[PDB]
């Protein structure tokens, strides 16, 4: 348990989960990405998150070395 995850919500986690998903599809059109589809999306980006809440060691670490996995991710699908 570190100091710096008292000051971090669930909700900003899942926003993050949610940015590294828009990442690979920013179009989330359900008609062209079915149900079973978008939570593998889900599952693999909550890995993602949830290594770096693990290991990060403040909140700015936290949120900019993740933004800066997000952005690669959409340069690479881009
Ligand atoms: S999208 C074209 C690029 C590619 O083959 N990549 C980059 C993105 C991935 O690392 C990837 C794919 C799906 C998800 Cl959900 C994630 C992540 F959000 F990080 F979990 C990453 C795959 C390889």
């Amino acid at each position: 348990r570190k100091g710096w995850h008292e000051h971090v919500t669930q909700d900003l986690r899942s926003h993050l989960v949610h940015k590294l998903v828009q990442a690979i599809f920013p179009t989330p059109d359900p008609a062209a990405l079915k149900d079973r589809r978008m939570e593998n999306l889900v599952a693999y980006a909550k890995k993602v998150e949830g290594d770096m809440y693990e290991s990060a060691n403040s909140r700015d670490e936290y949120y900019h070395l993740l933004a800066e996995k997000i952005y690669k991710i959409q340069k690479e699908c881009e």
